[PDB]
């Protein structure tokens, strides 16, 4: 039986890996700081955790031996520290914890925060947005030079944020009359539920096939066109939407003058919807999630909108 | 089947309610600001609570005509406004529902944001933390100036805030090794698990007994001073804690130099632990929640006290 730790564990997508880690069967603790001792939700998220069996560790990234001896506690540790302007952009923390990882030398595999666009693809991204990648790389050096094993989970955006709301970034729900296409709308995206994402995370963490590997998440029927994704939302409703397209040049335009948040999220957005950079290459199926755990029913992005109806 | 209407349905006790409205078996409704589009729990909450049956309503508090369409939609509205310095004191927003109510004509019964100290017996509290009450009572006014009928729903603290953290403001889990006695610690103060706070608001809100009337929550097995809390902790730990006293004017020293919301915080906390008022009179069989409801099982602050073991 597997011991995993989770690093982030309150977070967005850190909080279903926790639950899918119990529901996998591993033996699952989770780290509990002091730092957010007065933040209610957070609180009772590592109480449900502890109802379901998770074990709570206490540890500090400002206490570099709490980190040694919560890391020596496990097998595996997986990492979903935050990485989003928007939201918090620590990504250069979790060095605290490669070091502590170092030190301890137990660690049969780290899982860093990553979840996301492929980083050593994107040295060519937009400033600022850039930075997201810039940092992951910095861990992934010090994972490698570290010599700490690893897997490095990528390639799709969550549906929450970039299909439920047919990729209008300014909500997170379905538009109601008229809708931004940006460029033709034929640009291939990939799109997977979270659930999903933290299900082939527990599935991948101790899979000898991805040890020191890159795993993609592209579920096949989920890789879409925005056009593909809002004609999904058109026939759930059985209601056209009004398309205005966009072009890059107008979608960029003045992206100096917002706030650097706003800059980030655009030019995210850019590289996956005008670039394609999560389908512009090809990957095999002995690195692909869907392939590797077949028996993971992946949702589908017409059932993941219907729960918006 | 009753018709319901949360406002604040994604509050820390608002979530609580909707899920006991629709346990009950109300018809319930949920309304969605689209204030909060862009806040990922919310809105993925407002999913959860679809998922088990709740009717999403749309309207915003700056939309006086959608406020009244959607009131017109239910026999009764329950509002959780918030209203906690440390978490956004707005109580006085509720006096746009107010109004949209009296328009509307339909509304068979209110419950306001209470769920507290009982405001009318607050005239002679502390600043700022009087302001809860003060605005409470005119939200009360304001109700009763439009013939409005009407439940307020009042006198237990919320266990998370007060009973999970031995009654340390600092923190909400208990503490390892020291705590506090407020006074002598031997000053009655209600306690009750928030779940059961929202299973007797689903069941008071229609229920002609409470047409037009306070109901406390004053369970009698949670009705225990701050020392007898402590006691049942060191009971379940097997261990004493060292215990210091903290006279009334060394708990109110130097308030005027501490942030606004830590002074309301210590003002509610003085009027609660030093003066006992959550247990400084007392009420009838038929207005108290435990006796109205027999059959909701309360947690007990032993039981309660044991997910944090
Ligand atoms: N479309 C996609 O593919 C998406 C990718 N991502 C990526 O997923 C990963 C996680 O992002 P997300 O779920 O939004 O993260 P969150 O913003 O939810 O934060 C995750 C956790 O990071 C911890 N955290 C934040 N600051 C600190 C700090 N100074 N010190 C210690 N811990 C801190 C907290 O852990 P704790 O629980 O202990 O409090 C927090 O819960 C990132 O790499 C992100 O880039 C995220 C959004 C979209
Ligand atoms: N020990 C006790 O007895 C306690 C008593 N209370 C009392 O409980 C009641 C609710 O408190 P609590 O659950 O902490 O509230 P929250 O801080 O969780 O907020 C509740 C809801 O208020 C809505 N809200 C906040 N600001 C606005 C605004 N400008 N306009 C419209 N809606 C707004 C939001 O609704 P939405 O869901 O639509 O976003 C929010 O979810 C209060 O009266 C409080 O005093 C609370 C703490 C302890
Ligand atoms: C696909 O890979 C990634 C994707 C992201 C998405 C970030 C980008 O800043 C944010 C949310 O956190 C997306 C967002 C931005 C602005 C918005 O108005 C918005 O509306 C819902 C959504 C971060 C990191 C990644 O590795
Ligand atoms: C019993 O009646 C009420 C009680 C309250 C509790 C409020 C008071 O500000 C806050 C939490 O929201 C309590 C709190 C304050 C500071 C703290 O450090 C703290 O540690 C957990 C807890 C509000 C309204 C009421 O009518």
């Amino acid at each position: 039986k597997t011991r995993v730790l989770v690093v982030g564990a309150t977070g967005y997508i850190g909080k279903r890996i926790v639950r899918a880690c119990l529901a996998e069967g591993h033996e699952t603790y989770v780290l509990q700081r002091p730092e957010i001792g007065l933040e209610i939700e957070k609180v009772q998220l590592f109480l449900s955790f502890k109802k379901l069996g998770a074990r709570i560790v206490e540890g500090s990234f400002s206490d570099h031996q709490s980190l040694v001896s919560a890391v020596k506690l496990v097998d595996v540790v997986v990492s979903a520290m935050s990485g989003v302007h928007f939201r918090s952009h620590n990504i250069l923390v979790q060095l605290k914890l490669v070091e502590a990882i170092k030190e301890a030398g137990n660690v049969k595999r780290f899982l860093p925060s990553e979840f996301g666009m492929d980083p050593p693809r994107m040295g060519h991204a937009l400033p600022p947005g850039r930075e997201t990648f810039d940092q992951k790389m910095e861990v992934r050096q010090a994972i490698e030079a570290a010599g700490i094993p690893y897997t490095y989970v990528v390639g799709a955006c969550f549906a929450a944020y970039f299909a439920g709301n047919l990729s209008q970034m300014v909500t997170l729900l379905p538009p109601k009359e008229k809708v931004n296409i940006y460029g033709d709308g034929n640009v291939k995206v990939v799109f997977a539920d979270e659930d999903d994402i933290a299900k082939y995370t527990a599935k991948t963490l101790n899979d000898p096939r991805t040890l020191n590997k890159t795993v993609n998440i592209r579920p096949p029927d989920n890789v879409l066109t925005q056009l593909e994704l809002v004609q999904i939302w058109e026939k759930l409703t059985g209601k056209e939407l009004e398309k205005t397209n966009i072009a890059a040049q107008d979608f960029l335009a003045n992206i100096e003058q917002m706030e650097i948040p706003h800059q980030a999220g655009i030019g995210h957005f850019y590289h996956i919807f005008y670039e394609g950079c999560l389908t512009d290459h090809e990957v095999g199926e002995d690195e692909e999630a869907s392939s590797l755990y077949p028996d993971v029913k992946y949702k589908r992005m017409d059932d993941y909108l219907r729960m918006f109806l």
